[PDB]
């Protein structure tokens, strides 16, 4: 009732790209929880579960987006940087995010 996905990560000077990899979910108007706050992510689609520190702050805006991708399947998530320019060291290191 809890898995931890797959998960990756890149960047740019603006933002942060999050994705996700899940399987046979349903989506609905409630049933994704995105929290962004601080150096914090946390992504619950259940039984998916993520909880992720960052390096530095991001910060949630109207900019924030999630979008589906089925040939990937995959969620990809851009979230911006509290800081426009400021890099963000080993995000290639996936399993060092996990808070």
């Amino acid at each position: 009732k809890m898995i931890t996905p797959r998960f990756s990560i890149t960047q740019d000077e603006e933002f942060i790209f999050l994705k996700i990899f899940i399987s046979n979910i349903r989506f609905s108007a409630v049933g994704l929880e995105i929290i962004i706050q601080e150096n914090m992510i946390i992504f619950h689609l259940s039984p998916y579960y993520l909880r992720l520190r960052f390096p530095h702050e991001l910060i949630d805006d109207e900019r924030s987006t999630a979008q589906y991708d089925s040939k990937d399947e995959c969620i990809n998530v851009k979230v911006a940087k509290l800081n426009k320019n400021e890099y963000f060291e080993d995000l290639d290191l996936p399993t060092k995010l996990l808070a």
